[PDB]
């Protein structure tokens, strides 16, 4: 018989619905709720995770045929990778499929910030276009942009602020060579603590680990200047929500803007949003049609590589391999 | 000691602080024709903030008048030939804030794509899932038109191909199309063609009798139904009642607008009660480096005719032979 994919939430492409469809038989979840998951994940086959959604020790556990999970874009912070080591299944991301998107996305969300851009659009409609006399937007040019993590998106980030806008652009991220900001104008730097002196807008583009979990506290706030911003649309966890307000109310910075939470979902009363010069967006500078139909496909295709048996291109868990062959045969 | 009158204060006090080195200054705010009467008899030099108005009759007033600085390109509400018939140098302050309206420019067409003010209305009051609704749009391989390929237009054509990725065409008949070529645009001696082809136009001409309310109703039946308008250049060029009505039919998805026709907008706008619509209230060529440039380029040119110098921006220099009977030999 036909093997059995579940969809905790749906792709954002349905061309990777349709390709499931042609060897498997799918059923979709939407927002679940940990026992809806234990349910349906009994005699699937494959599992895709529709961020933000989490798949826990406990349901991995129950499904006795799983073979593969594969997440909705790079970050894997929402499965239990462990368990499904210890179970023999693959888990595969889908990354570098919104690389141009999110480096457009955290552009404008600079440039939004610099010119007041939502504020002033709200002034002007409720009647207050007179605040004009009051306001001092910024000039993007030969300020300074600090990126931390200096991947896919963030080398784009750094290389398009520069073309763009004439920032000067520096970079922390221990684990890439010097020469890959050079090649796009950018510096690199070994101290963290220099780039957020220096920086006049600070922008976060690392994966999220045990090392930058929390890497953005009060702490690190006080290092930033007074004048500065905060741009993240790389993972929530990455920052202390509670210590950003903190920061804000007391004018540790001067603004943010944030596509990513920790809690994500953000709850309905976060205190985030009564403050002046914070802009706000959900999970989405890499969702546009583009990027949306890339990591579909990407995904789906994965997901019937290892029910085949064939190694697909983005295990994360390559350890697993065998243990799942033990399985599969 | 020569007199100088600002009707108006300048952008910069720096500009200010230069004129009061070797001048006495009056400054004036708003001020009626007959508060200029009264204040400009005995004056050397006059600086106008713009829009302030400097009429025939109070030139013919002030019989000591050696030069007029505008605070910018405009001179129109300046009387040149009265000033001519004077032996009266006028002079204006091009091209002071190039760089900053192109940022504003590139801020506003990213802030469409994305929604961004939208999507930040919608996570503060809790409606994060907004998200399953709708797609940003990715810039790379869309098509930008340029409708005035001038000092503004030259940069942002270029930015948006370098570093957007952006195909660039442009309208403009009075550039050569070599001018296009250099910075990567095509120049196009049929604006209806730039219209159906663009996902974004944006407007960087001069205000003439030509451009006057040059894009109204038979002009957005011509653009797509999903492209965007944005004008930051003046308010006259667009009818603001065929443009309300171009939104109401979805002839077009939305706009962006630095200005206004009537300028200051009133309070019952109908562009207010749009969502994809974004205001700022005549902000685009406001930094302190752009305000700066302009105060001291001001100010250095009325230092300049007080000493028989000619200065770089004269509007006039048909009246420099007068002017040299009247002040000099
Ligand atoms: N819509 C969205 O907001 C969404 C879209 C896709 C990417 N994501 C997130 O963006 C982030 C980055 O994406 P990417 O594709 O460029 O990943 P990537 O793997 O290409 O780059 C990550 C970079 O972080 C760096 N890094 C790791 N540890 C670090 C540390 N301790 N200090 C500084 N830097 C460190 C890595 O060396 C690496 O260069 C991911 O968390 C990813 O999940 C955002
Ligand atoms: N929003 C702000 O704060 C403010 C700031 C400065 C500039 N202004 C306005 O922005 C606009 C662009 O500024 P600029 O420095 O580039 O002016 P510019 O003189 O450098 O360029 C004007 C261009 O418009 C073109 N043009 C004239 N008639 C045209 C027509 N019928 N069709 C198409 N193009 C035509 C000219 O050939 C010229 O190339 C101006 O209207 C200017 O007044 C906005």
């Amino acid at each position: 018989q036909k093997p059995r994919v579940l969809l905790i939430g749906k792709m954002y492409d349905e061309a990777g619905q349709k390709l499931l469809e042609e060897s498997t038989n799918i059923e979709i979840l939407s927002n679940p709720t940990p026992e809806e998951i234990n349910e349906a994940i009994q005699e699937v086959s494959g599992v895709f995770v529709r961020y933000p959604n989490n798949l826990e020790a406990s349901s991995i556990r129950l499904a006795k045929h799983l073979k593969v999970i594969s997440t909705s874009g790079f970050g894997t912070d929402s499965i239990d990778i462990m368990a499904a080591t210890e179970q023999g299944v693959i888990v595969v991301n889908n990354p570098g499929m919104s690389t141009t998107a999110v480096a457009e996305h955290t552009l404008s969300m600079i440039l939004a910030l610099a010119k007041k851009l939502p504020f002033l659009d709200h002034c002007v409609k409720k009647g207050n276009y007179l605040i004009r006399n009051q306001m001092q937007p910024i000039q993007l040019e030969n300020k300074t942009l600090g990126i931390v993590g200096l991947g896919r998106i963030g080398t784009l980030v750094a290389h398009k602020c520069n073309l763009a806008l004439g920032m000067r652009v520096l970079a922390y991220d221990p684990y890439v060579p010097a020469s890959k900001a050079e090649t796009v104008g950018a510096t690199l730097l070994k101290d963290l603590d220099v780039l957020l002196a220096e920086s006049d807008f600070v922008s976060l583009h690392t994966e999220l680990t045990s090392e930058t979990r929390e890497m953005f506290n009060i702490s690190v706030f006080k290092k930033m200047k007074p004048t500065a911003f905060l741009i993240n649309t790389s993972r929530g966890k990455v920052v202390c929500e509670k210590d950003l307000g903190i920061a804000l109310n007391q004018k540790l910075i001067s603004g943010c803007a944030l596509d990513v939470f920790e809690p994500e979902p953000p709850a309905l009363d976060n205190p985030l949003y009564n403050f002046e010069n914070v802009i706000l967006s959900p999970h989405l500078a890499g969702v546009t049609p583009e990027a949306s139909l890339a990591a579909a496909v990407s995904a789906a295709n994965q997901i019937l590589q290892v029910l085949r048996g064939e190694k697909p291109p983005y295990m994360i868990n390559p350890e697993a391999w065998n243990l799942f062959h033990h399985h599969h045969h």
